[PDB]
């Protein structure tokens, strides 16, 4: 049932080996539609949690509301490069430059950091050709050149973009306080892996946030319109949110068009499925990935009961097996039945 | 029975990710100094329980006829990283044995390690057998084998005689049930037996002190767990938490990960074994929970309590070097 004040998570997925649950996860997740009515709940949907990059694609209004991704050319690879954490790949990488360099900036304006791959492939790739990763390579290199591109093309001036009374985070949390209805402030606030504000709300204010983005409901005409422009850009180039090997990259390929995921540091997901008017928030208590994956996919798969194969497409990421190294199957990744 | 949160991750002023866990501290002859949580319910050792599988390399007069050493058997106790030393140690092992990198049965893997992963990425196509962190533990089987006039050939099946030999050594040792529906397959492709963190606690405090176990095990039992605690590198490697741990205090503790969150441990001078599981199975955790347990044990001798307190509370930086926030064990392990 639905219990909007809970503070104890259930158990959401369950690692077995042999006959055994070896390991287990405990979490939340909030479905709202867009007049922000709870479909579905589990756990506590009340206390604040930090998105992390789940919620790139709302920081991402600024880029196209101001009129830089238009001014700047930017399609749905761009829009989609902004709203991701990418894998660092090549694509990626040279994508983000581009982006840069239509605002006649380059790599020496980003404020993030550098780092390696989080995808092994990639790492590996990555050693082979690199003495040492750029700030290009940051998974949030794309939001971050989104974020210079809203400051060039209004000639603000982009250095220190990252400070919380820059104009931009000022712009940011406005845009987030109206999507979400949260309460965002300094006592709410912690930095992000990329240096900037990360702003921790109750997961079912995201919930409701996305759905907004996703239906229209409740948001004034060109924040509808930019919102309804980044998620289509995310569902039409899905590699670039995330890339090889990646969960929300496949997730996205099930019903092409059809359903938005993106994943957050720390096991958070948020999902839309604008035909159906929902949106999704959740987030493993422990924040393991590999729990969020499983939860996303199941919640997801409740939408898609009267279609077999984007149902069993979804049922496969709720329940995945695990092999090892010698290609043997020792157990699996699997949703608990309280997603039934 | 709820597990209680025995970590905290926090970002800003505020609890970002939380884990919950189970934790047993039990002397050489049984008796529970600590816990938390439930103890009782089985538990997938993993690779932390290493140092009883190879107490037939030891028992069986193999390690002394191959001329091993302290590197050799910490090696045979180990998830190393897969650095040439730990390479070039396991080809070693299998040579003094007549055999080579075809007999280990356990699989390739890119090194645990991401600093390794990195070195290995650009000198190799592909890592081999000998670069998976159970390659010291898979050459002492075959070692523990061909002294025996055993053929090693499948030695990683139910019924092999070594598993058999396994089997009989561990439930001495825990004083736990090990069968086929308490089994799963590791990693490396061997049994691994589910039992409660008491049962395996208590086996490390069997091992540490000599209780309740005959002579020539007490003293393979006493070698094996030197041995690591003399060549901590060749457990683990560059990095590692249980290198590091084990050279805060050198000689007087043992540590040993296992994969999905569990830590086993030992303190010989206080008759004291360790076991302990987060229960979402993450690292990090099981790396916090083992060392605030053991500060508990150290909390006068300065030195030592800061240095495991550091590996207990962990302070998280950011891609541009700033403080974010923390991994610290919680108050339960100070109580
Ligand atoms: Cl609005
Ligand atoms: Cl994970
Ligand atoms: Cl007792
Ligand atoms: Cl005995
Ligand atoms: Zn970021
Ligand atoms: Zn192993």
């Amino acid at each position: 049932g639905i219990d909007p004040f809970t503070m104890t998570n259930p158990v959401t997925v369950e690692v077995t080996r042999g006959l055994l649950v070896e390991s287990r996860h405990r979490g939340a997740v909030a479905v709202v539609d867009g007049d922000g009515k709870l479909f579905f709940s589990l756990g506590d949907i009340d206390t604040a949690v930090f998105p992390r990059s789940a919620c790139k694609a709302m920081q991402a209004l600024p880029l196209v509301e101001s009129g830089a991704a238009d001014a700047y050319g930017f399609g749905d690879k761009e829009l989609a490069l902004a709203c991701a954490s990418h894998n660092g790949e090549e694509e990626h990488v040279a994508l983000a430059a581009s982006m840069l360099s239509r605002a006649g900036r380059n790599v020496e304006a980003l404020e993030c950091g550098a780092h390696w791959s989080m995808n092994q492939k990639v790492l590996i790739q990555q050693a082979r050709s690199l003495d040492a990763p750029t700030a290009l390579h940051n998974n949030c290199s794309g939001k971050h050149a989104g974020f210079i591109c809203a400051c060039c093309h209004r000639d603000i001036d982009p250095k220190g973009y990252v400070g919380y009374e820059h104009p931009l985070q000022v712009e940011i949390r406005a845009v987030m306080e109206r999507l979400t209805g949260a309460v965002l402030g300094a006592e709410s606030c912690g930095t992000d892996g990329c240096s900037i504000p990360t702003y921790a709300m109750p997961l079912r204010n995201l919930a409701h946030g996305f759905a907004r983005m996703a239906t229209g409901t409740g948001l004034e005409p060109l924040r509808a319109k930019a919102s309804r422009r980044l998620i289509e850009a995310c569902m039409a180039e899905p590699f670039y949110v995330a890339g090889s090997g990646r969960a929300c990259t496949k997730l996205m390929q099930i019903a092409p068009g059809r359903i938005f995921v993106k994943t957050g540091a720390e096991g958070v997901f948020c999902a839309a499925i604008p035909e159906k008017g929902i949106g999704i928030s959740l987030k493993s208590e422990d924040g393991a990935t590999r729990a969020a994956e499983a939860m996303v996919a199941a919640t997801l798969a409740r939408f898609f009961e009267t279609e077999e194969t984007v149902h069993a497409a979804l049922m496969a990421f709720a329940a995945m097996p695990m092999r090892n190294w010698n290609g043997i199957h020792v157990g699996d990744i699997r949703a608990t039945s309280v997603f039934s």
